[PDB]
């Protein structure tokens, strides 16, 4: 479609600014490959940013979903969402997602560490930017759809960039089953295990489960529920129990966060103000 084309080269970043750097690998999913990338800008200042390839994306359908996710995120300004730095779509090669690197990785293997030791105020904080990121994505009618602690980053100064390490985004939630790689089971409202949707609501839920990660710093949730039991442990009524070293009024926001009805879940805006206050109760 000629104006996508149009629309979109605004997001395109080519040879004339990045330089991939195929042989360093960040990491490697099912979706493809992260690699270390440099972006020069007019002066010659180096960027580094990480470098994603989407390996799905191949045919007509695919490449102009690609290009319309780049448009909607290229416009990404916040502190707590990771930004879209640009897109490349090689003649020869699978598509390239272009981020700001991010010095400390990701927010689940930096909690988990045994070297580390974030105090309980340190995850609270934590929690909180990542809801006034998804505040600001669901103010944007972005339906994150994996949301998990794996894929929040930390930036060099410890800020936390909601962001996407995943499989290629879908436009229609009923894509995204036949996409799936594994579904993100135990991040899942109970209505999108059913009715296979996602709204703003199930994204909700997902951040509840994301504070259950990051009390437990990093525990794998339900880990004795398998992925196919889930629902009906939904159905009975039953939900992750309260973190040994979790705070009453945050397992509190939690359990609100996993209310079988999804209009009855908090806002991200109500989230931010009651961790918020949560936060304002803990020293140091
Ligand atoms: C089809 C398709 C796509 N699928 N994913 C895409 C991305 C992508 C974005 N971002 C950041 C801008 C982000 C994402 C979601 C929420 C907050 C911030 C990522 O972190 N990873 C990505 O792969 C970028 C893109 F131009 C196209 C796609």
């Amino acid at each position: 479609n000629p104006e996508l084309v149009q629309a979109v080269q605004h997001v395109v970043i080519g040879p004339s600014s990045l330089i991939v750097h195929f042989n360093e690998v960040i990491g490697r999913g099912h979706f493809g490959c992260v690699y270390h990338g440099t972006l020069l800008d007019n002066d010659g200042k180096k960027i580094h940013c990480a470098v994603k390839s989407l390996n799905r994306i191949t045919d007509i359908g695919e490449v102009s979903q690609f290009l319309t996710e780049g448009i909607i995120m290229k416009d990404f300004s916040h502190p707590n969402v990771l930004s879209l730095l640009g897109i490349c779509l090689r003649s020869e090669g699978s598509p390239l997602v272009v981020l700001p690197y991010m010095k400390h990785g990701d927010l689940r293997n930096f909690i988990r560490n045994e070297t580390h030791n974030p105090t309980v105020k340190d995850l609270i904080g934590f929690g909180l930017q990542v809801a006034k990121g998804m505040k600001y994505l669901a103010s944007k009618k972005f339906v994150h759809r994996d949301l998990a602690a794996r894929n929040c980053m930390l930036d060099e100064k410890f800020t936390v960039k909601v962001a996407d390490f995943g499989l290629a985004r879908v436009m229609y939630d009923k894509e995204y089953y036949s996409v799936h790689a594994k579904l993100p089971v135990k991040w899942m409202a109970l209505e999108s295990l059913q009715t296979q949707k996602f709204t703003t609501k199930s994204d909700v839920w997902s951040f509840g489960v994301l504070l259950w990660e990051l009390m437990t710093r990093g525990a794998p949730p339900y880990p004795d529920v398998n992925t196919f039991d889930i629902t009906v442990y939904l159905l009975q009524g039953r939900r992750l129990l309260q973190p040994e070293y979790c705070p009453d009024p945050l397992y509190e926001v939690m359990l609100k966060c996993w209310h079988p009805k999804a209009e009855m879940r908090p806002s991200f805006s109500e989230l931010v103000s009651r961790i918020s206050a949560i936060f304002s109760t803990f020293i140091g």
